[PDB]
């Protein structure tokens, strides 16, 4: 529990460790051709000092849930993540020469296919919200002993999302978490905007509520020094640091980052750096207190069936909340995250329910998602956000970054298309198919009714990847029955009888328009059948091509979204080249704007009376 | 001009107004059954003041280039916005009651069909940095007296884009721009983190570089006073305020954000702020400096055609980046603005040759589009960002939130596909065609060579809407000859014969590596058509289906992006249902690795020898 103040032979041998890391990284990226040795050279001292006197893990069991977590957002200093975990003895030291090769997992950013890595990281800016995500999992829901250690760079700091991590940290008192600041004066293409105007990282740090500490980043004792004080608050390692450090001629010059040194470049300085070495014995790890809890990864079922009654209204966004905080008494791995709109998703039923595992994390979608993303690591918890589909848009890179992270998380967007009425087009998500649809291990579902939508709650939990629902505004009647079976690539067909014309696929509000729709077209003695998918992505191929062959090859597509990336494509591509098979697709062409709901239907040519007309245009 | 220091008179009639602008805010938003007054009445006096004291304008001519701008970055305010251009004299009073009808052009949140909107806000924490986009213009580009005024919710500022923006103005030394903070304690569904700590919120933006100055955001004099001070920095008026001020037994309680008051409490509230206004007449307007200059929006032409020679090898970032620079010397409306990639998207080019047209907007996407789109308001600007076409997924609201601006901004992503190579995943842009496609006014050029590139970018520059150019990293060869004919919406055919079995529809790196499976199936006798879209959106619909139908009706489409919403599921929905037409889709099916660039083309079974394979199977299926 004590700090070990370390000795002058210990200090030595973390800046012996230092300088094998340099090594290292110059050699990985030298034979790779490619990657970013002055960026792992800043860092050396900061690698050095956590895995060799300040962290406590595991060396051989990476993923332990015991052990202290680092979090590297700098992600193209991977090079000196894998020459540490060489280093503590996991990974053999010749695979280090292999970064790069498309024979290795030594990849050009870190990636969990790597025991050692949680998150990926490589797009800048990610890996502090990750880190709260894992510091709140820690302190408050593991309740366990472990630290959370984030390394970012300086030009990184730019990015906005760092900023809405660094408030998080304060607002919810984040005592177990370090993020590490690598001041190293440079970015990409020019100096970092602060350059080594340490002060005003100072203040910058302070302002957001952490304890700021301005260190000499290639000291190993102030180092140690700084990493051995618990605090109170989050705690900020601003470390002044040289890009390049310790390789003579690029240490604090531009134009070098990105750029491998070459060969005869590389021996040479390798020798240098080598002459510093005092010693090759390496130091070991220690290993962690081995307090966090047993967690059970059963399949994880509704306490009872839904209670929903055909003919009821309900809208789907309302039944998401009650779905969800159902869920919430089956496991207490079901957390829920809400981005000040707990109120018009429902979220804020889960909340009243099960207040200890609701996140609250304010106007703040991209660190939002990785919150989420940093409790699911581990499998620790089971993490459901919610906003409005149309500010997850907001967070698409995290969102993207989730499935190079291959994270199991749960989003549910509401407010989805023209139907929500007089907010206008800013509150509409129009794209949210596309955007997860793009997402590659995705799973999309868009329940039409209450049951539909209790079902999806539960076959997301159970699902592995990034699980999008998309929840609306309408309050639309309870059309299945309660005891109706869901499965992920299946849907249903609501309407159908044995002279059907058309198979009209809706969903959310459009299948209810679709629905409408054949009611109109009865008085005409015109019969549609109306197919509901329940799973955009996988698409049950199999149910719409019987369908269509019982309409005479005709389908109809009707959505609340773009034309572009949404069910009508993901109908077209599945059904493309079919002999007979003819597929019309009604969506919304443009940049909607402010009426009621069923005036917006109508105006963008997705109601029950541009169904109808659709269909008497196909038949003629 | 030297700051009029009101009287108490016109302070009154500062007041008179504000309350005003409560009375219509609530008539309005109980006409509408639906809005925000409590969010519209901790603003009033910010309002009335800006509007009717500090910010000079032309009340019947609100787009006019010499006016001062606001920006509503809080944007379910409208309703107060709108208020005040009635006040003005611009709109009729009575429209005012028409808030949110499908009738009406006063929509729920702002929006640019209205002349006195620039940018649509609604998705918050945007607006700041589409103002410092207007005032960068205003005090670099345009170099004019006009200030720019921006006002933000307290919940608002969570958003990270917010303080990309607070610091991108304070790099910049954007002294014409002021931000006014709404503290008025609450969110949404609950109060602010901050709450009324009106000393962090000093802390927060004086450590971002901003003077900050702490007001009583219902005091009349003191935020006349706090908006008549310009600094050389950018100035925070921090406002202490109440929610709902105003409105008896709403004013600072939770549980009323964006609802209305019932028509029997808006009678009776309306008629207690009515007794606190003391004269009916309205402040007028003060007109501004007309200092902004002319600025020419005829069509621009590249000054020569492409320097190029068949057979050449360029990568088209590079291409990019020299067609751009040759760009700014055919117009002066041209400015660039990059990411912190400028030596990898080559618009460091540019900034060699226009450094004064340049933005630097650090690693900060959001803020860069919201920059782009504020320089573009009023037609001042023709902006080109560029950054890795992976990384503008980060901006994906700000380029959502632009389209409903009917903003004209062009975007260059580069990196495209696995065929970057060694960086592996988080580098490699996989959806940006679904996620482009998908943004209502979008053309999304993706140009194989350096001629099409070269060709896209003058293109682009003449397109309204989004306009999106995805580059890549190898050094293909250059196909077309320089004297080639480009347009939005037409594709080219580079390789057919009389005796095709398939058309193969590629693009970048894959039209490249169909060009070379047509080499490879030559040796067996077996003939491909090779097409090149050059505009993924909007599609060449009927060059491809006259091309397959010379084809045996087959086509095959190759891609590096995922499976949805990209070439492949385009071509699909263009020609499904037509009789004869197949079609088969080659793309990316999972996250990708490190590898050198042909090992990952390979991998992942978009490269010569999965087209020729695909190809075989086509026709021996038949
Ligand atoms: C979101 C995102 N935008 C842009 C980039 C491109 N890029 C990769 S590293 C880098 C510079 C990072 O500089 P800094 O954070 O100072 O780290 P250093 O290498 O100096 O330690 C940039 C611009 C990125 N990877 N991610
Ligand atoms: C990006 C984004 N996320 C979520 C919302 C949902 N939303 C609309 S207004 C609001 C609260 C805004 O509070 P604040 O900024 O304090 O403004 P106030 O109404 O108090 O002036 C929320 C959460 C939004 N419009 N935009
Ligand atoms: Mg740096
Ligand atoms: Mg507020
Ligand atoms: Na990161
Ligand atoms: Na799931």
């Amino acid at each position: 529990e004590s700090y070990h103040k370390p000795d002058q032979q210990k200090l030595q041998a973390l800046k012996d460790t230092a300088n094998r890391l340099r090594i290292s990284s110059i050699q990985a990226t030298t034979a790779a051709g490619s990657g970013h040795p002055t960026s792992c050279c800043s860092a050396a001292e900061i690698m050095a000092v956590l895995f060799f006197h300040t962290m406590r893990y595991k060396s051989q069991d990476p993923r332990n849930p015991h052990n202290d977590r680092f979090v590297l957002s700098k992600g193209h200093a991977a090079p000196i993540l894998y020459a540490v975990w060489a280093e503590a003895g996991f990974l053999a030291e010749a695979e280090l020469l292999n970064l790069r090769k498309i024979s290795s997992d030594l990849d050009g950013h870190p990636v969990p296919k790597q025991a050692f890595t949680d998150v990926a990281t490589g797009s800048l800016g990610q890996g502090l919200g990750a880190a709260c995500g894992m510091a709140y999992t820690g302190k408050y829901f593991d309740k366990a002993s472990y630290r959370v250690y984030c390394l970012l760079g300086d030009g990184e700091l730019s990015e906005g999302s760092v900023w809405e991590a660094m408030a998080f940290a304060s607002i919810y008192k984040l005592d177990n978490l370090v993020a590490i600041l690598d001041i190293n004066r440079l970015g990409q293409s020019d100096p970092a905007p602060l350059q080594h105007q340490m002060d005003i990282y100072q203040k910058r740090c302070e302002a957001f509520g952490w304890h700021a500490i301005i260190v000499d980043g290639h000291s190993v004792e102030e180092l140690c020094k700084a990493f051995g004080q618990a605090k109170h608050q989050p705690t900020a390692i601003i470390a002044k640091t040289f890009k390049g450090r310790g390789i003579t001629g690029v240490e604090d010059k531009e134009s070098w980052h990105g750029k491998p040194l070459p060969k005869n470049m590389a021996e040479q300085i390798i020798q240098e750096i080598y002459s510093q070495i005092q010693s090759k014995k390496k130091i070991l790890a220690t290993p962690p207190q081995e307090d966090a809890p047993s967690v059970d990864i059963a399949n994880i079922r509704m306490p009872s069936l839904p209670s929903y009654k055909v003919g009821d209204k309900i809208a789907t966004r309302k039944a998401y909340g009650q779905a969800l905080a159902k869920l919430g008494h089956a496991s207490d791995r079901i957390i829920a995250l809400d981005g000040d709109t707990k109120n018009s998703t429902f979220s804020e039923i889960f909340k009243k329910e099960h207040p200890d595992r609701f996140i609250e994390c304010y106007i703040a979608e991209q660190n939002m998602v990785s919150i989420a993303v940093g409790c699911a690591t581990r499998n620790r918890e089971v993490p459901f956000c919610s906003t409005f589909a149309a500010f997850f848009t907001r967070a698409f890179d995290q969102i993207r970054m989730a499935a190079i992270s291959e994270s199991n998380i749960n989003l549910c967007g509401s407010h989805c298309g023209v139907s929500i009425g007089e907010d206008g087009p800013s509150q509409m998500a129009l794209e949210d198919l596309a955007m997860f649809r793009s997402v590659p291990t995705s799973t999309v579902f868009y329940p039409s009714d209450g049951v539909a939508t209790e079902k999806a709650v539960e076959l997301a939990a159970n699902t592995k990847g990034i699980c999008f629902i998309r929840t609306s505004r309408p309050e639309n009647a309870i059309i299945y029955n309660n005891n109706e079976d869901f499965q992920v690539g299946q849907a249903k067909v609501v309407l159908k009888s044995k002279d059907d014309q058309v198979t009209v696929i809706g969903a959310g509000v459009t299948l209810h328009e679709a629905l409408a729709a054949a009611e109109l077209l009865k008085k005409e003695k015109i019969n549609i059948r109306v197919l509901d998918p329940f799973t955009i992505k996988p698409l049950d191929r199999k149910l719409i091509l019987d369908s269509a062959r019982a309409t005479k090859g005709r389908i109809l597509t009707v959505e609340d979204h773009y034309y572009e990336g949404g069910i009508g494509e993901a109908v077209s591509s599945a059904v493309v080249g079919e002999p007979g098979i003819t597929v019309t697709h009604l969506a919304v062409n443009r940049v909607p704007r402010s009426g009621k709901p069923a005036e917006l239907l109508k105006m963008f040519g997705i109601d029950r009376d541009a169904i109808a007309q659709a269909v008497r245009g196909l038949i003629t």
